[PDB]
């Protein structure tokens, strides 16, 4: 638990920080390409959807896209803000 914290040195520990938003990943971390990212940060760049544990993932420079997006869709256009 957390009771009786005098200072903030314990942090010194390795500590896993997301290489996306630059924030400590509490609970669980997603190890990808020998790095650390959040469960919501390591998502598509267009639709921003979480890649399934099965389907494949396309690699585009820095950001990745989902099969759905990567592939041609009958209905395409600008996404919400
Ligand atoms: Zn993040
Ligand atoms: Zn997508």
């Amino acid at each position: 638990g957390s009771s009786g914290s005098s200072g903030l040195d314990y942090q010194r520990l390795y500590g896993t920080r997301c290489f996306s938003c630059d924030q400590f990943i509490e609970g669980e971390v997603v190890s990808a390409l020998g790095k650390t990212y959040h469960p919501d940060c390591f998502v598509c760049a267009v639709c921003r959807l979480p890649f399934p544990p099965g389907d494949r993932v396309t690699f585009n420079g820095k950001e990745c896209m989902c099969q759905k997006c990567s592939l041609p869709v009958s209905v395409s256009g600008p996404s919400s803000g």
